[PDB]
Parts: structure tokens; C-alpha cells; sequence
């Protein structure tokens, strides 16, 4: 089982654990975790966070062959549970969270998109275009202890968490590009 294998003490997550488009797990809606969490579910969240930190560490990223990443969702490991990790570096970190059962509870009418577009660790190609998301979101999630957090995101951090939540709902970033005019800007779309 992917979770039993990845949560072994001796295993460091690397690109070989990340599934790519064509695997149906990326199109499946992931299952809610229950509380209390099992050790495996806690360890999985920790291992995903270690992957992100290793991926942003140039020494470790080089030794492990990693693509640097700011977010990861358990379905990208072939594990269909609603668990995500986000790590956004400050320009230590502007946002660092392991989220269980994350949910958007409120969002702005305004939309937003990264002006550079998006890629994905599960996507081995480039898909240009504005990926249209909500500009601001309020997100509820639980931590490893079962305590509820409610956070407000905007800017780049809002886009990142939205990308990962799309993963646990079976959605890919290019689902949000308008293929007819990928660079179209409707009224109410803020290009970041
Ligand atoms: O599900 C999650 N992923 O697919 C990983 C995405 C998540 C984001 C996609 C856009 C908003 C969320 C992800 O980090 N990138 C995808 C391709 C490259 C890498 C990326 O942009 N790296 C960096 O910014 C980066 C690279 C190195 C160091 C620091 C930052
Ligand atoms: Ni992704």
C-alpha cells in the first residue's frame, strides 16, 4: 500500500513517489480523514512537509533529484486522503502548514491568477495560460492534534492552497485555463 510504504521510517519521499497525469488517482475525489488520526496519517503529513523542505534546499534537491515545490497533496502520492502540505518561502517561510480535511469556507467575488501561470509536480509538460482561481479564500483545516484552524489567504499564498485543494477534489490546474484565449482577462480577474 502506498501509505504503508511511504510512512516507513527509512523512506524519504522523492519524485519516484509522485504520480503523473494518466493515473486515475489524480482524477478521484479524496476521502476525509477521521479523528483521532492514526500514526500513519500523522507521519504521512510530516513526510510530505519534509519533501517540500528538501525540494527547496538546493543541496538536498540536487542529491535527491527533486523538483522544487511549494505544495503537495496526498493524492499526488497515490493516497486518496484529504491531506495537504504547503510551504511558501519568504522573499524563513511565509506559510508552512500540514492541513487535514482543508475546506474553503468563504471566497471573494474577485478572481485572481498568477501572471507566470502554473505548473504541477504531477504534470511533465507546460500548459501556458492564466489559471483562474479565487483571489481571497478563508480556509478551515485541522492539525495533527485535531484542533481546528481558520485562516485567511490572499495573493500567492491563496493560489497555492487552492491548487492543493483542487488535487484532493480531482482537479488539475489546466482545468482552470480558458483554452480558447488562455491569456483572456475578464472583468474582476486580478493578474498577480
Ligand atoms: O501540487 C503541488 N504542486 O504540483 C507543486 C506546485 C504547486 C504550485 C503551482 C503554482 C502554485 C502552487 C509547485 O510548487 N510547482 C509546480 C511546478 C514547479 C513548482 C513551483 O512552482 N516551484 C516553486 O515555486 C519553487 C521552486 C523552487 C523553490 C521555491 C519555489
Ligand atoms: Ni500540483
Amino acid at each position: 500500500s502506498a501509505i504503508e510504504r511511504i510512512t516507513k521510517a527509512a523512506h524519504l519521499i522523492d519524485m519516484n513517489d509522485i504520480i503523473r497525469e494518466g493515473n486515475p488517482t489524480l482524477r478521484t475525489v479524496a476521502e476525509e480523514v477521521t479523528f483521532p488520526l492514526s500514526d500513519q496519517e500523522i507521519i504521512l503529513g510530516e513526510k510530505m512537509m519534509q519533501f517540500l523542505k528538501h525540494s527547496q534546499d538546493p543541496v538536498m534537491a540536487e542529491k535527491m533529484g527533486l523538483r522544487g515545490g511549494v505544495g503537495l497533496a496526498a493524492p499526488q502520492l497515490d493516497i486518496s486522503k484529504r491531506i495537504i502540505a504547503v510551504l511558501v518561502p519568504n522573499i524563513a517561510y511565509d506559510l508552512e502548514a500540514i492541513m487535514y480535511n482543508p475546506k474553503i469556507v468563504s471566497h471573494s467575488v474577485q478572481d485572481a491568477a498568477l501572471g507566470e501561470g502554473e505548473g504541477c509536480l504531477s504534470v511533465d509538460r507546460n500548459v501556458p495560460g492564466y489559471v483562474v482561481r479565487h483571489a481571497r479564500v478563508t480556509v478551515d483545516y485541522f492539525d495533527k492534534d485535531g484542533e481546528k484552524h481558520r485562516i485567511k489567504l490572499k495573493g500567492y499564498n491563496s493560489i497555492v492552497v487552492q491548487h492543493e485543494i483542487d488535487h484532493i477534489n480531482g482537479i488539475m490546474f489546466y482545468d482552470r485555463i480558458n483554452e480558447k484565449d488562455p491569456f483572456a482577462v475578464k472583468d474582476g480577474l486580478l493578474i498577480l
